[PDB]
């Protein structure tokens, strides 16, 4: 069947959901919801339709102002001038990444990625999971703790009003003091692109027997 994805906004401010999909035929949504603090919404992944898989990323855009189609713009994760969908790639932000695949008996795969940035904490937790006895599958990806306070000073980004709102990886492809701090506080997420080749890493998750996922964007201020 088709998996559901529930977005839960616990950040403390409004988020404008965005998504980017791989160039493999994965079908992107016409629009993704805007969530005031505390609100939630659920979408349905069209797995049963061609091409039978969905490889892509969800993220929260923050600090959005202006008019859609004209000057709409976000302080974190901007992906174009439209409030309801991405016209371009996104500026660096926390990512919830998925590989739904009806041809992969281990899918869906999921992970939290701070490779580009840590903006808000993300957890990805399966819904109605049936874990085989002894299996450690269907784990929760990511951690709830706000990691902005542990950001190296050189990688911090501030709102015009002076609030710390983002922590941007200076080198996505090699360990840095940025990735050291992220990994030290949450080993359950990507902090740099090839972390999943480190022995003992806890970056990747899959759950072959669930009805969907809950993506929670946790408190960030």
């Amino acid at each position: 069947g088709n998996h559901t994805v529930t977005f839960v906004n616990h950040t403390g401010q409004t988020i404008w959901l965005g998504s980017t999909v791989n160039a493999d035929g994965s079908v992107n949504f016409a629009s993704l919801p805007t969530l005031a603090d505390g609100q939630s919404a659920t979408v349905t992944i069209p797995e049963t339709s061609a091409p039978g898989h969905w490889r892509g990323k969800f993220f929260a855009r923050q600090g959005c102002t202006g008019t859609s189609g004209r000057d709409f713009h976000c302080l974190v994760g901007d992906c174009g001038v439209y409030a309801d969908h991405c016209a371009t790639g996104e500026q660096p932000a926390s990512l919830a990444e998925f590989n739904f695949d009806t041809a992969d008996g281990l899918a869906p795969w999921y992970d939290v990625s701070y490779v580009n940035a840590f903006s808000v904490p993300i957890t990805i937790e399966p819904v109605n999971a049936a874990v085989p006895p002894g299996s450690a599958s269907c784990g929760t990806a990511g951690c709830p703790e706000n990691l902005l306070p542990y950001c190296p000073a050189a990688n911090r980004q501030y709102s015009p009003s002076g609030t710390l709102i983002n922590c941007v990886n200076p080198n996505r492809d090699a360990p840095t003091s940025y990735s050291d701090a992220i990994k030290s506080h949450c080993p359950k997420a990507y902090a740099w692109s090839k972390q999943d080749t480190e022995p003992g890493n806890q970056t990747m998750y899959q759950c072959a027997s669930c009805t969907g996922f809950t993506i929670t964007f946790h408190r960030a201020s």
